[PDB]
């Protein structure tokens, strides 16, 4: 029959190339050869119709080679589509958006996807099998330290897949005053503004961070909403020294009301702190315990700043009526103790490291046939990059992070190894977080509302998807693939996370849904949720110091002299606002939209038109209530949130 052949070339700087491309179009009744068909034009599409005297049928694959003359030339395809003309059949979608480098002969498969149960003739089963041999090869398991949930192979970017690397355009474009003022006053909070502030919250963050609300406010809607939680129990390491009967008596009443909360960084426990040139760096344990009151305002009643040690007397707990440069002081160990756990495990591992054990699964147990691997994809997007990065130069030995934390130099992977132990699977899912933090229904909390909403929508847009593919529990349990993606993740990326609640198997649609929406989740709302808010919150240094230079008060007589010898110096105060300002001047990808296509069907696009539409219902509202919020919460906002963990 007459085609009408279409094939798409990339828009980076080095998608087209010189070779001829051979075309074969293979149906389930024959192929033809459809010989050199085009030269690759850098974002160009190419059609051209063809008569084909005999019987193809249904389109099963495009087959492609790229024979070369004198130098290789790779070229960037996105897909090829064959639309059979007069006959009544639909346009045959090849989605391919890779690199084809080589003058080997490749398959890309007709993009209306299945699982090996639903191809019962198994005609693309020899297919999906060496593709999955040569993902394996390709996409290997690390550790870039002992002890962490698994990375990508390699430790440099030469060693990713040509398909994980930044396309050009994005590689280039991605890519002191202070030191004048080098020679000016250093004494008092004010001096701190020779900084240089960026955006209306942040000059906000500015005029207020040391009001009481602004501090607690920030357990809630903040850059780092993931500490917070409602008491069900004081904390056994919240112990009393004598006297604090009234103070006690306060807190057993809001308890009783169940409006008492807790933040505690016992996580920051035992952790080495940094040393930089020559000079002791130090952290803190804190623990604060903050009242959730009437008129929504969560207020700050008691910080403690040690653990308690067993077999000696407890250590003091500061009040927000001791001396302001005391109860200041106490609050700004809080600050910095939030921005080193925020850093490292809410951003690091709980967004960045989450993300790349789910891209690399993804790519060595789902053929790119597969539903699941279609409907993951768009979220993995650049995240290898990004991290690789990330391990070279940000978190590395002698990289930013040793330059200016308190816990870079060694602490900061002591950290993210017991941090490990803490990531369950419940933590993951809003739903199920928010609940058992106690969150649910605090009305003050954008972030959890927020939260839930747009687990809502995700979890209906692949419950959407998943339901074209699986009918029945029946059909996941049966799903290898599902099956052997479900355990690369949990038992290997993760290192036995079925401890935490992990499922080693997914055996209903409802569960295999809950799991995949969980991975997209995470890949977009939970990290947009803990990096936007960065330039927000962590460009006023007070508010979240890098590191401090004299170690937790023990006593109550802190000056504006110890305020400032503790808060770190012009350098790191300088220093830390470069990597936050850089590492936050966001091009990008908003949740929902990508470009390429992966599915065929017009169902599996109704489905995705239906989670844009939500998502621009949730963006408009949320744009609107903000205008009537004292601080507007928009880390969730699905016109900002991004489609993948790509920063
Ligand atoms: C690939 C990003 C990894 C983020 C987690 C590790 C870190 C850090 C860091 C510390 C202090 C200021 C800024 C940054 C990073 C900022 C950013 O990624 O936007
Ligand atoms: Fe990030």
């Amino acid at each position: 029959g007459v085609y009408r052949v279409c094939v798409s070339t990339g828009a980076s700087i080095y998608a087209g190339s010189k070779n001829k491309v051979e075309l074969w179009l293979v149906g389930q009744h024959g192929e033809v050869e459809l010989g050199s068909c085009l030269r690759p034009t850098r974002n160009k599409e190419e059609e051209f119709k063809v008569n084909v005297s005999k019987y193809l049928g249904s389109l099963l694959f495009v087959r492609l080679r790229k024979k070369h003359f004198l130098k290789e030339d790779a070229w960037f395809c996105n897909w090829i589509s064959v639309q059979a003309l007069g006959a009544a059949e639909d346009k045959y979608w090849f989605p391919c958006y890779r690199w084809v480098v080589g003058d080997g002969v490749q398959s890309l498969p007709v993009g209306t996807g299945c699982t090996t149960v639903g191809d019962p003739q198994g005609l693309f089963q020899k297919h999906r099998e060496q593709e999955l041999e040569e993902r394996r090869k390709l996409y290997q398991w690390g550790s870039w330290k002992e002890g962490l949930i698994l990375n990508v192979a390699g430790s440099k970017l030469t060693d990713l897949p040509v398909d994980e690397r930044f396309l050009e355009d994005k590689k280039i474009d991605f890519e002191l005053k202070n030191s004048l003022n080098i020679l000016a006053p250093w004494k008092t909070l004010d001096d701190f503004n020779r900084i240089f502030w960026r955006s209306k919250l942040a000059r906000r963050v500015r005029d207020s961070w040391q009001e009481d609300s602004l501090f607690g406010y920030q357990f809630l809607n903040g850059a780092n909403p993931m500490l917070l939680r409602r008491s069900v129990q004081l904390p056994a390491r919240l112990v009393f020294p004598p006297g604090m009967e009234e103070l006690q008596a306060q807190l057993e009443k809001e308890l009783k009301a169940g409006t008492l909360f807790e933040a505690d960084f016992a996580l920051l426990d035992n952790i080495k702190a940094n040393v930089i040139l020559y000079c002791q760096q130090y952290l803190a344990a804190p623990l604060v315990m903050l009242k959730l009151q009437p008129d929504g305002k969560l207020m700050p009643m008691v910080i403690q700043l040690h653990l308690p040690k067993i077999g000696s007397s407890p250590p003091p707990l500061f009040l927000p009526t001791d001396p302001p440069m005391v109860w200041l002081l106490a609050k700004c160990w809080v600050r910095s103790s939030d921005f080193q756990v925020h850093e490292l495990n809410s951003h690091l591992l709980r967004g960045h490291l989450m993300a790349e054990v789910f891209t690399v699964a993804t790519m060595r147990c789902l053929p790119s046939i597969h539903p699941v691997f279609k409907l993951i994809v768009p979220h993995l997007r650049y995240t290898l990059e990004i991290n690789v990065r990330a391990r070279n130069g940000l978190v590395s030995d002698f990289g930013i992070f040793d330059q200016i934390m308190s816990t870079g130099g060694g602490g900061h992977v002591q950290l993210l190894q017991q941090a490990g132990a803490f990531l369950t699977y419940r933590s993951f899912c809003p739903p199920d977080d928010l609940a058992d933090r106690g969150l649910l229904g605090v009305e003050s909390s954008f972030y959890a509302q927020d939260a839930l909403r747009l687990w809502e929508i995700i979890s209906r847009y692949v419950q959407g998807i998943m339901g074209l593919y699986y009918k029945t529990d029946e059909a996941v349990r049966d799903d290898l693939e599902l099956q052997s993606w479900c355990r690369e993740i949990t038992e290997i990326g993760l290192q036995g996370a079925q401890k935490q609640g992990f499922p080693t198997s997914l055996q209903s649609v409802a569960q295999a849904c809950h799991f995949v929406t969980m991975c997209i989740f995470t890949c977009t709302g939970q990290h947009s949720s803990i990096h936007l808010g960065q330039l927000d919150w962590f460009t006023w240094v007070p508010n979240a110091p890098c590191t401090m230079r004299l170690p937790p008060p023990t006593t109550k007589d802190a000056t504006l002299e110890t305020v400032m010898a503790t808060l770190p110096n012009l350098k790191q105060s300088s220093l830390q606002m470069s990597i936050v300002w850089q590492l936050g001047r966001d091009i990008m990808v908003p949740l929902g939209q990508h470009q390429e296509e992966y599915f065929s069907g017009p169902e599996p696009r109704a489905v995705l038109e239906k989670f844009r539409e939500e998502l621009a219902i949730m963006d408009k509202e949320i744009e609107v209530r903000n205008e009537k919020l004292d601080i507007p919460y928009e880390y969730l906002r699905p016109s900002i949130v991004e489609n993948s963990v790509a920063i």
